[PDB]
């Protein structure tokens, strides 16, 4: 009911569209201030505008940058510090390129590392620094169901996305006694992964995923940490 996150600052990566955007909007509907990160300044400014149009009085700031670059993440978190410090993090990225294991080159592996693994680590680090200063925080990582089952066509995801989940479990353990929780959600595969049975018989809507992210980010979810929660209509089963 009352998520108790009014006035808190949520940092959301890939926040101009997709699950990042949907997450940002739901948080703003619950009274969160926003800081959005994605590659393109113009599309970011535009996302901020939509949010303000759907949610009267929403405060949204933006930082344009590349998730693949630690220096851009640093710049994001400097702006967060100036806004009072990151209270909530929603980590979202695009998926790596499709391809079977034996057809990928060294460059493909290094690139998936910069996109997926290093980003989860460095965003986590900078978010953790600020949340531990306050003694309260919520991180929600958006992962892939390829954590649970590999797909032959999604080798980069099966492999180089796994560190995302190690970060969730490691930071959950590290930060647990300092009032910060660190959790992950696993949406429908085609929402997180580039491909080129679902018991419920449909792919998820962004809003359905965003509601769970909101709840995990809430005052109410204070005893949940290190959880990796499928939000996929039962497809993980
Ligand atoms: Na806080
Ligand atoms: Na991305």
């Amino acid at each position: 009911m009352d998520l108790g996150i009014q006035g808190k600052l949520a940092v959301v990566t890939a926040g101009s569209s997709g699950l990042g955007f949907a997450s940002a909007l739901e948080l703003a509907r619950n009274g969160a201030r926003l800081l959005l990160f994605s590659r393109n300044r113009e599309k970011l400014e535009a996302a901020a505008s939509r949010i303000a149009s759907l949610v009267s009085g929403a405060q949204v700031d933006i930082v344009a940058g590349d998730i693949r670059e630690p220096g851009d993440i640093d710049r994001l978190f400097e702006k967060a510090r100036d806004l009072g410090g990151a209270d909530i993090l929603v980590y979202s990225t695009g998926g790596p390129r499709p391809g079977r294991f034996m057809e990928l080159g060294v460059e493909d592996w290094d690139e998936s590392y910069r996109l997926l693994a290093r980003s989860a680590v460095w965003v986590g680090r900078r978010a953790a620094e600020q949340m531990v200063e306050k003694g309260w925080g919520r991180m929600v990582y958006i992962g892939s169901v390829t954590l649970l089952r590999p797909w032959q066509d999604l080798a980069l995801s099966n492999i180089m996305r796994l560190p995302v989940i190690g970060v969730v479990r490691t930071l959950a353990l590290e930060l647990a006694p300092h009032g910060v929780t660190v959790n992950a959600v696993l949406p429908s595969l085609i929402l997180t992964d580039r491909v080129r049975r679902i018991p419920m018989g449909r792919v998820g809507k962004p809003e359905e995923l965003a509601s769970v992210v909101a709840f995990l980010a809430s005052e109410k979810a204070s005893f949940i940490t290190g959880a990796v929660i499928p939000v996929d209509g039962g497809a993980h089963i």
